[PDB]
């Protein structure tokens, strides 16, 4: 009886904590891609300015 | 009966909230190898078109 | 009873648990994060460089 039951409950806290885990450091995950992303925005920003300021140069 | 009980319970609890931070980190680890793909995908193809721009 | 031993036990290992995933994960996010920005470092300064040397060369001409 008490170890059927202690051992269910532990499987059904277990598995919440599984995809508390997984929900917590995908949106970590989420985080620093967002930061990565605004950053090679601004990248291909510059680099279209290069491209111009190239075709320019010629002349 | 029940220091025995216990005992079996808390290594049933062990080996299975282990296994599972064990589950936890793969899964996280395998999204994030799916978001960085993402990001060096684009900065390889970033780096092409400054090379070729050269 | 053994029982609420036994579940207060599963509690605090499971919470356990739960804190260590995420901060392992985040850990290993963070590693992979800061190679990209290593790289991604590398290329803006080039690409400033690049910018201010053209961008002088149409002035000059």
């Amino acid at each position: 009886h008490t170890l059927k039951t202690a051992n269910s409950y532990t499987d059904v806290t277990v598995s919440n904590s599984t995809k508390k885990a997984i929900r917590e450091s995908n949106q970590y995950t989420d985080h620093k891609m967002h930061q990565l992303e605004n950053r090679l925005d601004k990248l291909e920003k510059r680099l279209l300015k290069l491209l111009a300021s190239s075709a320019a140069l010629n002349s």
